[PDB]
């Protein structure tokens, strides 16, 4: 019910069908930029998980194929001419996950082409004892919004293939940002620039992929450190990355961190599952569980007439796509 009614709203707000693109507002004016279209993409799949009515998911799953379409039409199916890493990697990780759901060739192409375009020139050694670098331009910093969705990328294209070595890609990518991104406590630092060092910003969607990315890594491996590094991640963001009731921050005024809830929710997600799956942890389990209840709550309080939920969740014209995909990707959770 709740999920349906939440992508449904989404959709009748935001869907373009003629462009086959979300707008990125309600005003309806331009289109959602590259990088967070590929994270609509994945909320739309994560729906098509997430729903029992069969009506639903059948449309869900077309608009899997129009949403890469719409994008394709406007940004072509070679994205290697797009400087940013991330841009091209947050891609490579939808398509890997469309190609699980439809086995449409032309993802798993997409998926492994673009996988192998940053890991395989983009990723150094010297700076920093590894990373892979943000740019394919300007070789200037290493950030965690590449490397651990990096390592997602990885798990599921060592998911489809069974392929070692994207398990050991996946297994390298993480140790290194654990080890250089990270406080060994669950604080995920946002980037290491060259001659300055690490960043120690932290926000809701590079905590996000660092637990997917360890929860993937436990599951691959069975290795309960990766457990541990992603409860501590979750922990880290439930005490400090929320307002002093709990709820979750509004990041704004940065467009890009303004619907990092939507990746966050998504990655926390599947630690539920697997706490919930195991029955490690419980007595954090239970407390994880009652904190994300509420602040789902909290969320939809605040929804509009339309069912649209701005992303300042603690609180109060035009809503943005960003912004308000986070608490439908809250409802859909896989």
């Amino acid at each position: 019910s709740d999920g349906d009614t939440a992508m449904k709203a989404f959709n009748d707000t935001f869907w373009d069908p003629n462009a086959k693109m979300f707008w990125k507002d309600s005003k309806r004016e331009k289109h959602q930029d590259f990088w967070v279209e590929a994270e609509l993409w994945e909320l739309v799949m994560d729906a098509y998980q997430h729903t029992s009515d069969p009506a639903l998911k059948a449309e869900l799953k077309t608009q899997i194929d129009d949403v890469y379409d719409g994008t394709v039409a406007k940004y072509g199916q070679d994205w290697t001419n797009n400087p940013f890493n991330d841009d091209i990697m947050w891609w490579a990780m939808g398509s890997a996950r469309a190609y699980q759901i439809t086995g449409n060739p032309r993802y798993l192409e997409a998926a492994r082409d673009h996988f192998d375009f940053v890991y395989d020139t983009q990723w150094d050694e010297e700076f920093a004892n590894g990373g892979i670098w943000w740019l394919n331009s300007d070789h200037n910093t290493k950030n965690a919004c590449i490397n651990f969705p990096a390592a997602q990328a990885a798990l599921y294209l060592y998911d489809i293939t069974k392929d070692e070595h994207y398990l050991n890609a996946a297994t390298k990518i993480f140790r290194w940002g654990k080890t250089m991104l990270t406080d060994g406590n669950g604080k995920v630092f946002d980037r290491i620039e060259i001659e300055h060092g690490a960043v120690p910003d932290a926000t809701h969607y590079n905590q996000g992929t660092y637990i997917g990315s360890a929860v993937g890594l436990y599951k691959a491996t069975g290795n309960a450190v990766y457990l541990d590094d992603a409860v501590k991640a979750a922990k880290f963001t439930k005490n400090h990355l929320v307002d002093s009731n709990g709820v979750l921050n509004y990041e704004g005024p940065n467009g890009d961190l303004k619907g990092g809830k939507t990746i966050l929710m998504r990655n926390l997600a599947h630690l539920q599952k697997t706490l919930d799956e195991t029955g490690q942890y419980p007595e954090f389990s239970a407390e994880f569980d009652e904190w994300l209840a509420f602040n789902i709550e909290m969320a939809w309080s605040h929804q509009n007439s339309d069912h649209i939920v701005d992303g300042n969740w603690a609180g109060q014209g035009t809503y943005e796509s960003w912004s308000s995909a986070a608490a439908v990707q809250a409802l859909n959770g896989i």
